[PDB]
């Protein structure tokens, strides 16, 4: 169906590709940040924003993923397969979750215009050859 | 966190839980319906409604789920385990997907308040014991009332 | 070039595909219906509607294809190939023709918007399990 | 049913036949011209003109015929028949397509009435003996 | 990416592809014409038109191409290979340059709409088979019509 | 004909000379950035800007260069010459392409006034002797 996760929010998968995979923070940290700042809003019955809706969708599905992982951990009788499956869900389905959690949580804190402006600049920086790349990578701050 | 998918749309998991598993169409049928009616809107760069965004999210999630099922078999070489996992994903996570797809697709076609009223009445009906329940279930449709 | 015949009429090949292939009538029934209702209009000297223009072109095309079929029948000495080609024309191109004839003929009989709503609602009715849908298949009718 | 594709456009199959079969360009040249001038219009969501509707249907039909040709090429083991059928499609149906593409594409480029007058005047010019006609073949042009 | 050089100027590669290779002047003739008519504008620090900029770009590109041909011979010591490369650059990339130079130079002299109409009519003419084609091609020139 | 690529855009080859050759990013990265941010605009039939036109010209010619490189790779029967020619096109014609792609892509993102202001400042920095040159080289950012 050629659905793009970020197209509605004015970004593309290509634009996010500029950031390296390693850059995105760990799932636990992102979830803690989301809970700390937006738990009340996320659980509220009002539609605060589209981004809030997207974050809720991402959370509830990751939850379902961990549920299936728990399912293979308690049912599968093979430790070889048990390990393989769980490893594809925490590493391969986790790197996509990390990317979406970062975009939405960052668009909620900084603003989506700011988030997309940060994606172009980090791109310019990572493209800079190391001999000229400044030691301070771009960072999103509101101080 | 504790998130209810339908809370934002004015419904609860409890309200939808009364629908029996036989009620929802298959995943194929729902994805066909969603693509035929709303593909051009869902692919659009515009946020058409909270429901359109929810549908995109669910579609992407189901895609990632099916991706875990084509991946296995080219990685896991156990026939018994292969089946157990593939079955769990098409059955359990499958029924959860069918419920959400129906709600959003139906809230887009009929209207959200219409869908919620339908749910309330269908619940009154399914709660009636079969000896007293009228033999035909309610059917969801629009009204000319305005 | 990439064209849907339905795009100028607000429909899509996906929407027509939504209904099952078994639904559409035979080419004989559609051509008899089109002749009975609209022969005089189609043969008229004027652009009565873009539906008529499309229908005219399509009917001329099916005529040419049937001529090709007869030509193969009479010139092709090989019967295996003869059957293979004749079958392809009346199965694949037959179903492409049946779908278009139904759409245009039906858009002239019941109105375009009615046909689009019928396509959507019948497709959803076929998708719905029988226990939780109205018992009769949706049908187009002129009756009030 | 008896339909001319040209009747709603004020022309006739006789009038197109009036020009010699050698006159019309190849299918490749006509399809490239149609794509370059009008692809965006033909793919548009709207009935820009009955010329566009007709062109859309015709292009879809030629696509289907070329698909049939490829299918015969790959499935038909008999090469004599394979060649016979492929040749019929690109000779007979090819010339029926070339004539229609030229008419519609040309009616959009130069205007319908200009194309009808060109058909009449070029046909009479070809009929006229060379000693008593203007020396150059009539050609359509946008230039003032 | 997929970029068409003439798409921005209201023309397509298909529309210009009908001109035969004999139609365009030589590279020397086109560079002479461009320098004589428009050198002082092209060297100017002002953007005079999208076409003037396009001409500068094409000129610089052809210069870099010829630079690859004087470089070879002082670096490559193969007579057979030397020729193959030098020929490809003056013939293939040469005809591509001649087509673009003609379009911009002619769109600057005659006017863009005039050039496009000329192209359409010349195409109608070159598509006519020689038995029916009038013996003289159309010629591009201005009109007093206003 | 003494055409200067940047004269119309208010810059000179001398002003760009201030940046070192190594500074310019690799061709692949620049092309990816251009595709990610401006593919739709570049392929559009409207003249968005002169810079957009210049970028299209640069792209289509580099394409022709790679085409000729592919031509020497499939035709030349000499591996010595085959290597030499291809090496002059990816290194010598590539350093000029990199320079133009950077100027236009950067004038489109940051603004040409900003791009030319960055050329003077980097000049001041590279001129500074290493004992006093600050470790952070200038970088073009919109955050």
């Amino acid at each position: 169906m050629d659905i793009d996760p970020y197209k509605e929010f004015g970004a593309t998968v290509e634009l996010l590709s500029f950031l390296p995979s390693d850059f995105f923070p760990s799932v636990r940290d992102l979830l803690d940040t989301a809970s700390a700042l937006y738990r009340e809003a996320l659980e509220s019955p009002e539609h605060c924003s589209p981004h809030h809706t997207a974050l809720r969708q991402a959370i509830l599905c990751w939850g379902e993923l961990m549920t299936l992982a728990t399912w293979v951990g308690v049912n599968l009788e093979d430790p070889a397969s048990r390990d393989l499956v769980v490893s594809y869900v925490n590493t391969n389905m986790g790197l996509k979750f990390r990317q979406l959690l970062w975009f939405h949580i960052s668009c909620l804190t900084f603003g989506r215009e700011t988030v997309i402006e940060y994606l172009v600049s980090f791109g310019v920086w990572i493209r800079t050859p190391p001999a000229y790349r400044p030691p301070n990578a771009p960072i999103l701050s509101t101080l």
